């Protein structure tokens, strides 16, 4: 069934029929137990985990560094001597992370480079001693992750059994990127249903009140 089925399958069978109070309860409930389900249950975490010691790369491309969560949690599982190049835009992101890398105990294994993808991508040959790339993970801005994708292949970086990793494909979402992955046969895909993590997005409302046109 549908998320919404569900939702309602669970108010049916546990809420007060007639009481509005109940339900909104209920359905908090509902949302609130399977979002200490996905906490709890680490599954965004165990599932990069899962990857990297499936595949043990050694020349491994991350996209995107927020406060360096993903860089540690994935530096942590390299083999000694393996590299992890970090490419991150924005210069805060990428001091934070440095200091959460040295803090972490793995800066031995991280190179982290600040600018844009695109521009340093076709350097990484020349520049950082790279041949292929055993694994990419994407978890930068999403309108960059087809462009860089193709840009991967176009500058020869990708061999047979790269694994790309993708994180936030449904929300934001790129779906651009999962439309070409998927649908070309150069690409076996996988997806791996999660929930968000706190550290990844902010929500809010806005409320606004008309004043006329005056
Ligand atoms: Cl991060
Ligand atoms: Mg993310
Ligand atoms: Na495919």
């Amino acid at each position: 069934d549908t998320k919404e089925q569900r939702i309602l399958n669970h108010v049916l069978q546990h809420a007060e029929p007639g009481n509005a109070q109940s339900v909104l309860e209920a359905i908090d409930t509902y949302c609130e137990q399977k979002e200490w389900a996905m906490n709890v249950g680490d599954k965004k975490g165990k599932i990069v985990d899962a990857v990297i010691q499936e595949h043990q790369p050694s020349v491994l491309l991350e996209l995107g560094a927020y406060c360096g969560y993903s860089a540690v949690r994935m530096a942590r599982l390299l083999s000694p001597g393996a590299r992890l190049i970090t490419i991150e835009i924005n210069p805060d992101c990428a001091a934070i992370t440095q200091r959460m890398v040295d803090f972490a105990g793995v800066k031995d294994k991280v190179t982290l480079v600040v600018g844009a993808s695109q521009d340093i991508i076709p350097q990484l040959k020349k520049k950082y001693d790279v041949d292929t790339l055993d694994m990419v993970f994407l978890d930068h801005w999403k309108d960059r992750y087809l462009p860089d994708t193709l840009l991967l292949e176009e500058c020869g970086l990708l061999r047979k059994g790269t694994v790309l990793l993708a994180d936030n494909v449904i929300c934001p979402g790129a779906p651009d990127f999962l439309a070409h992955v998927r649908g070309s046969s150069c690409f076996e895909c996988t997806h791996y249903q999660s929930f968000l993590e706190y550290r990844e997005v902010v929500d809010g409302l806005e409320k606004a009140i008309y004043k006329g046109p005056g």
